[PDB]
């Protein structure tokens, strides 16, 4: 595996570097829809704790074996490291959405709870931490987390894999999905919207038309893995391999690792530099005339301006 860890997660970094400076490249004005890249931060950076370090050192040759931990990109950072992303995007995707999702909810703030949902996100890696941890310490379960081995998985991993496939879910995308929609009835206020990802999402105060590559992207990032894989990947995990599910992961691992490419899903910056902008030159792009070059902070008096652009 080490080097399909280069193939991809080196290319992964540093076109997640050309990603991964930014939320780093000033630390951002972060946060807003780059908290992408400081939940990604902690999960697509830690997705190289991870493909360097610790899946790629001491994790799983480079090691090992180990343990360690989870494995532990796959047990943590790709909770984290993917699950994070469910989460940053029922905010994303449908941050169409954050704002109309909700109530916009103060002229903010309509933020959410989305900066409050960060603090949601570690209340899910407290919560990613309750069962998880309590997972491995439901014990042996310790499985692929400890051992990275067994024996509670196999005998009996159905609860154990039958409760996490069904325990993230049991909600995780379970309600969110039915909650999470509904404003992603903010997805019907956005299939008749991209009248609206364009003009207020062509114009919702932040970085937004290209916002409307929302949901080019934000379902097809459903879609990307999370159809064929919200397919094989819900079966896949009943687990139910020895030999064939590992192995066959990778391919159930492939796309959680061209779903480690935050690459398309930086631009997605967009999103706060896609707007500033209005202007004369050039796209991604805003009315589009041209959309530069123009806003920067408060967020103009001018030339592309003020709920710019
Ligand atoms: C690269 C390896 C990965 C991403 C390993 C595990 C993936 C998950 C725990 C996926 C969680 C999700 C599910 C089941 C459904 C909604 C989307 C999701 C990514 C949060």
């Amino acid at each position: 595996l080490a080097a399909y860890m280069f193939l991809l997660i080196m290319l992964g970094f540093p076109i997640n570097f050309l990603t991964l400076y930014v939320t780093v490249q000033h630390k951002k004005l972060r946060t807003p829809l780059n908290y992408i890249l400081l939940n990604l931060a902690v999960a697509d950076l830690f997705m190289v704790f991870g493909g360097f370090t610790t899946t790629l050192y001491t994790s799983l040759h480079g090691y090992f074996v180990f343990g360690p931990t989870g494995c532990n990109l796959e047990g943590f950072f790709a909770t984290l490291g993917g699950e994070i992303a469910l989460w940053s995007l029922v905010v994303l995707a449908i941050e169409r959405y954050v704002v109309v999702c909700k109530p916009m909810s103060n002229f903010r703030f309509g933020e959410n709870h989305a900066i409050m949902g960060v603090a949601f996100t570690w209340v899910m890696a407290l919560a990613c931490a309750a069962p998880p941890l309590v997972g491995w310490s439901r014990y042996i379960p310790e499985g692929m987390q400890c051992s990275c081995g067994i024996d509670y998985y196999t005998p009996h991993e159905e609860t154990n894999n039958e409760s996490f496939v069904i325990y993230m879910f049991v909600v995780h995308f379970i309600i969110p999905l039915i909650v999470i929609f509904f404003c992603y009835g903010q997805l019907v206020f956005t299939v008749k919207e991209a009248a609206a990802q364009q003009q207020e999402s062509a114009t919702t105060q932040k970085a937004e038309k290209e916002v409307t590559r929302m949901v080019i992207i934000m379902v097809i990032a459903f879609l990307i893995c999370w159809l064929p894989y919200a397919g094989v990947a819900f079966y896949i995990f009943t687990h139910q391999g020895s030999d064939f599910g590992p192995i066959f992961m990778t391919i159930p691992a492939f796309f959680a690792k061209t779903s480690a490419v935050y690459n398309p899903v930086i631009y997605i910056m967009m999103n706060k530099q896609f707007r500033n902008c209005m202007v004369t030159t050039l796209c991604c792009g805003k009315n589009p005339l041209g959309d530069d070059e123009a806003s920067t902070t408060v967020s103009k008096t001018e030339t592309s301006q003020v709920a710019p652009a």
